[PDB]
């Protein structure tokens, strides 16, 4: 597959031009996120010989292996006036002594490591994405409890704090091990972590554990205690028995975690079948010129798959029915993948290709990637008669039935139930990323200023009322701007909708680390609704 | 091998408190020399449309492969008023296309690309480094030409420029593939680079190659000519044929070159035996604690070794006799390698130990790492006259006939004829490297300021004036400080003395990748001279 | 490489139309030469209790093994009234008990095994490529003798029949196993065969070995006594001793000989790099409309290699310079090879750019493949002055020193100097093809016919005589008629110029086996002449 862009095209100037911009943006954003909550915080984090959260998670994966993180846009610009990089915590998939594991630690240095809603959002998506994977999950707690002014969206709530013992639970009953790292303080709730986990260990004095803080004894009985005193390695090494390991500092805390990842006695087994890997036969960088910014203008999305499957090999199924739909079978990194993308407007004819491809998959056990550049469905008095729904219908429901790993990959336009056909979020892939130049929401900005102009138009008439052109120009613009500034990457990822915003020239290697990673797993069986025929 | 240090103790403390202090000096100087020549010339040079020389390198190399950067202290403050970050000239090993290769890249930013003294001597100890392992070398030619205010330093000596073409003549006669990417201007002895290539890559636009530039040519002939249509990849692709492959941009030359390496139809062999891998038993920070920046007080060199080998194994040769000197046989990495590291004064039972242990390694093929923490030669009127001097020659003898991969590697002191007998630079180890508080000089500071105070008190008294208390204060201050000066590891580093400083906590994946590349040539057997009994 | 051809085209049709009626004729005649002698003489040598030479084989080679047989058309039409199907031997290459060896059979029914001077080339050429790969040699003796009309052809010269034995004893001393397996009669010089080989199977009554024949010795002496008595398996396996191995059928004596080769203790080692193997992205049969019948059309080599090489993946090197010569790295079935390919008409800048090929695949060990399709060198004034001749010579001589396996493909025309440049048979390749649209000869027959018109023309004039048009045409015509028999591939082909005339469709799959029985022998390094600047 594949074919060489024309540099020298005006339209491939321009379009490389603004992904750059946004690449670049993004990049930067990045750094910022990096850094934490600040030089002060930093510094006086380090003041305590403890280490910076980056630099445990350094420390704790294989020299030189790739480190997949996630979701580290949670919390940008979603509250008025706090900032908080990552969401207070960094979660994402590495090697720890050659298993595949999910790291969940939290960040002190951000508000002195207090749970903000979208903190317990962001570390639930993390164990879901270990229960489903299979991945060994270590939490590197290092905590300051629930954030009181946010409660009631904090606690109560089935997916809001307390389902994380919840799942610890399940994934224990699983054989998926549960390793907590007490890096630090942990209170009330935190303190179930270390006490929920199958192993764990202590520093010596960072460490501390209680479910009533000292603040809480000296009013409930007065008495004044230290914290290391009610908790501390050595009470519960020693006296209470919570911990399972005693370490000096995190350099040896981080040792001793590696050790016990060793002793786990697992070794991964691939239900799918291999072959040599290849690069694929075109750069990764001429995805700028080829998709651009621009939504409105249309591209090839072959082009893209040119540039991530191993050698731009590709087997397309039913080429020249239902056009508007592309499904072959490729290989990314040696594995194979089944690839569904978006090539315009979907039809009938296109759901049912779709639908078709996806029991293909289904029966052979092969991985499903879906490239989602929707712009809606067709639209006409005759596809009704025809019963498009019933045809969109179909598609969705074998979507949600299909057992076999599902990645999303957002690279434009998600809208309507498009979104729901090319599975989205809802439809619980292993993983969904998101091209920086991506809009998702219920309907395009312009349809809903168009649908509400129609609407206006035909009411004030109905009154008897005149909608002049500039009243239609009223109506239209805040509509546009609403769903601009919620339809956008940022938004959408600062709320945990996706598991990051990449780059995409990194496409082909957050792919092979995700695919990789969703098949320490088991491959089930897939047992399929009705169709509506 | 190896103990429990005590970490409670202060003498612990304050040693893990100094050469913290010592790394984090070594890394943030690095963080600023990663920025070369500046954010004014980065942004001329992205403005361009080129890669930054960095940036190059990251996407030559195998995605996510460690590089082994080499010199990055060349230069420092090695000119009175200019800055040369780096000396203007990148160099280290990486994989490309799974082959171990040596890269050597032009900084365009740093004085656009001129060939500094230093720049001249760096490109040379890493076509030396290349041609004894046998790893091929890619050229990332963007550079300015000499610079002409110290030509002299330059041009004319066997070790000067001209030196650099013969390299690559010779390396290419022994089938050690020679690649140069063209990613810019070349100019003068410049355009012989790609011009005495096995292979060359030019990208369309950026790159120009002339024996004589524009403004020769003008002066010569009085003609007005474009450096593109002097030179530039159309005339020597398509009319000269100096180029064998055209590129569009930096990315496409980058993808090009990991084509070619991967058609040089090269495998991997190894003439050791290999065993699995093990980590040590013990963390490598505890280095900071153990060895400290004060070079008066003494350690054992064992706990050093205990903490890189392979699960802190270590057979000692000897044990009991010459104990000032160590020697065992260890693995790293799963690679043999015989170790021999100083505990004290060398007398003549430690160089008879050496020497003995030495020859072992040689008949057995194994690698030999080398530990210089000196203090110099016993000193008595008995040990010359059992021939201490006889006895130090022999490992001198020993060491420079030995054919065996020799790494060394300063913890400490390295003062006189003991640097000659621990392989010094002189002796070609395959590579050399110092620790942040190492020190090298002829001899210790404090003995130049007694040796001269000695003399001087003598002197005076010869001429019958007297030489006062104060006045021997007077001469020892201004030697003491020389020695420190020129004695420090950044003085040593920015002339290229040594292969680069090291955070000691990263020791062991320096020597694993130093090793691994040590390998890719063939060992051959050792020859020795007479052996003065 | 490679792209999709117009299938509708005209041009396509009609090319594809004459290169099938090509392989049509070449496939039917081959099945004549199946039969061998005819029906009444296989019935005569079934009656016997013998095998079929061609059933004789398929029993030797491994079950399912593909065999490799070589000038199938030797002796097609040589012979004015005497009709020698495939010059009276069979030889090719197979497996036996999984090792390559050169199988040499002679053919019985054709004129009862007598060696006609095509069938002494023949068998030396078998020699040769055995000698040269170090292929184990395995005579499958049934024969008659010289042809006594045609002794002058047959005995004396140093490349008549006496260097068989001479091949025999020089393959021997480099322990190149020679193995004979007497099935029938070998008389006078064919005694020698199984005397010359290291190990010999002689059956029980079918073979006889004497010096001297019954005929000979009953003039000579006045005996008479029956070839089984004179000679016999008997006499020679239990008194003689000539025989190794006695078996009691055709069946048993095959049997014996695949035993014979497991004990040779010989393991294949590859000195190349190897791939996984991968099919040419483009069906192999539009080679067919893309090649067509007709020479003095042209079409792009490039499309040539997109279906024979794996993934029709191709890196050329100096793809725009001397743009007549296309050359780069590719991998047939997992190995690494070579490609040079014509174009169009050699130039200086493609003869330098061939030169300066071979030097790097001789450096890099890497085979060498030639697909010859010229039309001459350039003619001009210009050309010469800038001594073309020059340039055409360096890459004869670097041709001619390669020591890394060549093979030659001969796809269209081979005239002149052009023929020596790209491995003419003169040049020792390990294997020569062509396919049946090709021609071969000094030069062109339309150049010799015009050559000869300006000659005799001027010379006309000069005597004062005048030529007309017409006796322009009475002078071509019986040239260009020479040049066409002569050149066809079954006038080179009957003779031994090449090693098969090959369906286009098969090239791959022979192409495959050449390089694999080529890679049997070490390859050695290369030394070069004097290259004339």
């Amino acid at each position: 597959l594949g074919t060489q862009p024309d540099l020298g095209s005006a339209l491939y100037q321009e379009n490389y031009k603004q992904m750059k911009a946004l690449v670049n943006q993004l990049h930067e954003r990045v750094e910022h996120i990096k850094l934490g909550g600040g030089e002060k915080a930093r510094a006086l984090h380090i003041s305590r010989g403890k280490l910076l959260p980056r630099e445990r998670i350094d420390n704790l994966i294989d020299p030189g292996s790739p480190f997949l993180e996630l979701s580290q846009f949670a919390g940008y610009q979603l509250y008025d006036n706090e900032e908080v990089p990552g969401g207070g915590i960094i979660t994402g998939i590495g090697r720890v002594s050659g298993v595949e594991c999910m790291i969940i630690a939290n960040d002190a240095t951000v508000k002195g490591g207090a749970y903000y809603p979208v903190t317990v959002k962001k570390q639930l998506r993390a164990q879901e994405i270990a229960m489903q994977n299979r991945l060994p999950c270590i939490y590197l707690v290092d905590s300051g409890g629930a954030y009181l002014p946010r409660q009631a969206d904090v606690f109560p709530d089935r997916d809001h704090f307390g389902r994380t013992f919840y799942n610890q639970a399940i994934m224990s009953s699983k054989n998926i091990a549960q390793i907590a790292v007490v890096m630090g303080s942990c209170t009330a709730g935190g303190a179930y972590v270390p006490a929920m986990a199958d192993e764990n260990i202590i520093v010596r004095k960072q460490g501390t554990i209680f479910l009533a803080g000292p603040p809480l004894v000296k009013a409930a009985t007065g008495e004044e205690v230290s914290a290391e005193d009610l908790g501390g390695a050595d009470l519960h090494c020693r006296k209470s028995g919570v911990s399972d390991h005693w370490a000096l500092d995190d350099h040896h805390a981080l040792h001793l975690t590696r050790k016990v990842v060793r002793n786990l006695n697992y070794q991964k087994k691939l239900d799918v079948t291999i072959e040599p890997s290849e690069e694929p036969l075109f750069p990764a960088d001429e995805l700028y010129g080829i998709v651009g910014a621009n939504l409105k203008r249309s591209f090839d999305v072959r082009e893209v798959i040119a540039r991530i499957v191993d050698g731009s090999r590709f087997t397309e199924f039913k080429a020249f029915y239902g056009d508007t739909l592309v499904t072959g079978f490729a290989r990314i990194f040696g594995y194979p993948v089944g690839i569904v993308g978006n090539n315009g407007v979907l039809f009938s004819e296109s759901a049912k290709k779709g639908t078709h491809f996806v029991q293909l998959c289904c029966q052979r056990n092969i991985p499903l990637l879906f490239l989602q550049n929707i712009t809606g469905f067709m639209v006409g008095r005759e596809y009704e008669a025809e019963g498009i729904a019933k045809d969109g219908a179909k598609m969705v429901a074998a979507v949600a039935c299909a057992q076999v790993p599902k990645i999303t990959l957002i690279i434009g336009g998600s809208y309507g139930a498009g979104n729901y056909g090319m599975c989205g979020r809802a439809y619980s892939p292993r993983f969904l990323y998101i091209w920086p130049n991506a809009r998702i929401s219920v309907m395009g900005g312009e349809q809903a200023a168009n649908v509400l102009a129609t609407i206006t138009k035909d009411q004030r008439a109905r009154e008897g009322k005149q909608f002049s052109s500039a009243d239609e120009a009223a109506l239209k613009e805040p509509i546009i701007k609403k769903f601009e500034e919620e339809g956008n990457p940022y938004y959408s990822s600062a709320r945990v909708w996706d598991d990051g915003i990449i780059d995409p020239a990194d496409t082909r290697l957050v792919l092979g680390l995700s695919f990789s990673a969703a098949l320490n797993a088991p491959i089930e069986k897939t047992d399929f609704g009705i169709f509506r025929m």
